[PDB]
């Protein structure tokens, strides 16, 4: 729609990435629920200076900081290219991340569409 409730729109699509199953019947977000630990993971912090994950992005939802619609994009965003950043083309982790953010853009785009 062209007018939509940024809030609303979020929660929706915060729950899209929670509940998607592929195929295969892969909960595919639970690559994604925690970031390695800072402490614990010198590789993956090497090439990623900003870690997110679905723990913090719940969070955010919970505190009601999602009302740009914008500003969800963009954490998933993060979510996603830290994931591509250190993990490789082969990975279940790039796979995961390939797919659940073209499943948000194109659930996005159809809560936002004219």
């Amino acid at each position: 729609s062209m007018t939509v409730d940024p809030i609303a729109v979020c929660h929706e699509l915060y729950n899209t990435i929670r509940d998607y199953k592929d195929e295969q019947g892969r909960l595919l977000c639970e690559l994604f629920i925690r970031a390695p630990k800072r402490r614990n993971q010198p590789d993956y912090y090497e090439v990623v200076s900003q870690p997110i994950d679905l723990m913090k992005i719940q969070q955010k939802l919970k505190m009601e900081e999602y009302d740009d619609v914008n500003l969800l994009t963009a954490d998933f965003q993060l979510l996603f290219n830290n994931a591509k950043s250190y993990y490789k083309p082969d990975s279940p982790e790039y796979k995961a991340a390939c797919k659940l953010w073209d499943l948000y853009l194109r659930t996005r785009n159809e809560f936002v569409q004219k």
